[PDB]
């Protein structure tokens, strides 16, 4: 499993647009791309896809705000946030 590729796929499924994978330095916010009900649901994907669970307020539209950006998050936050229930 390539992480990177896999929240990418996520990314543009929740935006319905690949211009998430051919530009991914794009600014998600600033382009209109996603809103809050879409990043609600990217959390939730993020969770169902990978057991990673980031919160609300641990979202910030300044720091998540391109696909690689995005990326770089989750892949630091992947250990300490991963969960496994029991």
């Amino acid at each position: 499993m390539d992480f990177k590729q896999e929240v990418l796929d996520v990314l543009a499924e929740v935006c319905q647009d690949d211009i998430v994978k051919e530009n991914p330095d794009i600014e998600i916010f600033e382009e209109g791309l996603l809103d809050a009900f879409g990043t609600v649901e990217l959390l939730l994907a993020i969770e169902n896809r990978f057991d990673i669970l980031v919160p609300i307020t641990e979202f910030d539209r300044d720091v998540w705000n391109t696909p690689n950006n995005i990326v770089n998050q989750l892949s630091e936050l992947k250990r300490s946030h991963h969960h496994h229930h029991h």
